[PDB]
């Protein structure tokens, strides 16, 4: 698939909080949730543009994907 409607990619959000980097999925695109999962959380496998998965590195980081799938 290609870009989905919405923010299709986001800036640099890691290391910005999940909260912040939540912030910006839900004002960067309103059709998207911001999740935010520790690198490794148990979820589904398909991947939905409106969901942007953020997750955190155990570097104690907020990996957040600039890139929906």
């Amino acid at each position: 698939g290609s870009s989905c409607p919405g923010k299709s990619s986001w800036p640099h959000l890691v290391g910005v909080g999940g909260s912040v980097a939540k912030a910006i999925i839900e004002r960067q695109n309103p059709n998207v949730k911001a999740v935010i999962l520790e690198e490794g959380t148990p979820v589904t496998k398909d991947f939905r543009c409106n969901r942007v998965r953020i997750w955190v590195n155990k570097r104690g980081l907020v990996v957040s994907p600039p890139r929906i799938g």
